[PDB]
C-alpha cells in the first residue's frame, strides 16, 4: 500500500527499463503502434481491409488451397513465426540464459501460446485483426463466415482480447507480464524449479511497481492481471481440443511439424 524508494525498488525499476528495451527490439508491431493504426491517426499505416472473400483475393494483390485452409495454414506459420521472436526475447530476460537448457525449452514450449495470444489482443479490436504487420485488417465476421471447421478457431481469441484490452495495458506493462507468464514454475518437466521462482518472484513484484506507477487510477490491476494469466491457460486448452478437432476431421491439409510437437505435450 505504501512504497518509499530503496536500493530494491531501484533495481525493480531497473529491469523494467531493460524487459522494456528488450521488448520493443524483439517485436516489430507495439500496442502504442497497432492501436495507432485501428484508430487512424498513422499516416503511412491504413490497412487494406478484407472484409468478404472479394476483397480477401483482391487484397492478395497488395500483399488443396481452399480459403478456409489457406488462412488456416497462414496462422501456423506466423505462429512459428512469433515463436522465433518470443524465444530471442525471452533469452533477454535475465537470469533465463543460465537456467539448465532443457528447463528453457520447456519454459517456452508450455508458455509460447499464452504469449501469442496475450499479445494477439493488442492487434485486436471489436471488428477484427491487423494483418501483415499493420498491412491488412481482417474482419471478425469474415472469420467467422468460414467453413464449417475454421470458423471457431479466432472467436475465442476475440472475446478475450476485448475482455483483456479493457485494462487498458501499455507495452511498459506487457513487457513485464510476458516475461513472468514465462518464468512459471508450473511447467512440468522442470529439472531445478526455485531458481525459476526466485526470478518470477523478482518479476512479479517489478509488475506490481510498474503497474502503481503507471496506473494511479486504477485500484487493482495487479489482482486482475493475475487473473488474466488463469483464463490464458483455459484459452490455450480450448485451442488445443478444437484444433484437434481439426486433425481427426479435416485432411489434405497438414500442420506444421515444430507446432505439432508443442501440440502433443498440450491438453
Amino acid at each position: 500500500a505504501v512504497h518509499y524508494l530503496n536500493p530494491e525498488s531501484a533495481d525493480l525499476r531497473a529491469l523494467a527499463k531493460h524487459l522494456y528495451d528488450s521488448y520493443i527490439k524483439s517485436f516489430p508491431l507495439t500496442k502504442a503502434k497497432a492501436r495507432a493504426i485501428l484508430t487512424g491517426k498513422t499516416t503511412d499505416k491504413s490497412p487494406f481491409v478484407i472484409y468478404d472473400m472479394n476483397s480477401l483475393m483482391m487484397g492478395e494483390d497488395k500483399i488443396s488451397k481452399e480459403v478456409a485452409i489457406r488462412i488456416f495454414q497462414g496462422c501456423q506459420f506466423r505462429s512459428v513465426e512469433a515463436v522465433q521472436e518470443i524465444t530471442e526475447y525471452a533469452k533477454s530476460i535475465p537470469g533465463f540464459v543460465n537456467l539448465d537448457l532443457n528447463d528453457q525449452v520447456t519454459l517456452l514450449k508450455y508458455g509460447v501460446h499464452e504469449i501469442i495470444y496475450t499479445m494477439l489482443a493488442s492487434l485486436m479490436n471489436k471488428d477484427g485483426v491487423l494483418i501483415s504487420e499493420g498491412q491488412g485488417f481482417m474482419t471478425r465476421e469474415f472469420l467467422k463466415s468460414l467453413r464449417k471447421p475454421f470458423g471457431d478457431f479466432m472467436e475465442p481469441k476475440f472475446e478475450f482480447a476485448v475482455k483483456f484490452n479493457a485494462l487498458e495495458l501499455d507495452d511498459s506493462d506487457l513487457a513485464i507480464f510476458i516475461a513472468v507468464i514465462i518464468l512459471s514454475g508450473d511447467r512440468p518437466g522442470l529439472l531445478n524449479v526455485k531458481p525459476i521462482e526466485d526470478i518470477q518472484d523478482n518479476l512479479l513484484q517489478a509488475l506490481e511497481l510498474q503497474l502503481k506507477l503507471n496506473h494511479p487510477e486504477s485500484s487493482q490491476l495487479f489482482a486482475k492481471l493475475l487473473q488474466k494469466m488463469t483464463d490464458l491457460r483455459q484459452i490455450v486448452t480450448e485451442h488445443v481440443q478444437l484444433l484437434q478437432v481439426i486433425k481427426k476431421t479435416e485432411t489434405d491439409m497438414s500442420l506444421h511439424p515444430l507446432l505439432q510437437e508443442i501440440y502433443k505435450d498440450l491438453y
